[PDB]
C-alpha cells in the first residue's frame, strides 16, 4: 500500500515532466527561429536582431548554485 | 522497501520537474522580451518584429490530443 501511493505520485510527477519537456523543446527551438531572422539581417540591414540575440543568451538568475548534478 | 525505491524515483522525477520549471519560466518570459521589441517597432519602423511575433504564437505539433487534463 505504501508504494501504491507513490505509484500515483510518480504518475503526476512524470506527467508534469512530459508536459514540461514538450514546452522546453517547443520554445527552445523557437528561439532558434528568432535567431534565424538574426542570422539573416545581422550585419546587413537590421540592428534590431542583435538586441534579440542578446535575449537568447541572457540568463536570468545567474546565481552560482552549489552542488549541481543529477 | 517497495516504496523506498519509488522514494528515489520521485526524487529524480521532481528534480527533472524543477529543472524544467526554471527552463519553462526562464524562456517563457524571454519571448515576452522579444515581443517587447515588437510592441516598440511594430507599425512604426520595423516589419521584422511582426514575423518574430508570429514565432511566439506559432504552435509546433498542433495535434489535437484526446483526453487532456491533470
Amino acid at each position: 500500500d505504501e508504494a501504491a501511493e507513490l505509484m500515483q505520485q510518480v504518475k503526476v510527477l512524470k506527467l508534469t515532466v512530459e508536459d514540461l519537456e514538450k514546452e522546453r523543446d517547443f520554445y527552445f527551438g523557437k528561439l532558434r527561429n528568432i535567431e534565424l531572422i538574426c542570422q539573416e539581417n545581422e550585419g546587413e540591414n537590421d540592428p534590431v536582431l542583435q538586441r534579440i540575440v542578446d535575449i537568447l543568451y541572457a540568463t536570468d538568475e545567474g546565481f552560482v548554485i552549489p552542488d549541481e548534478g543529477g
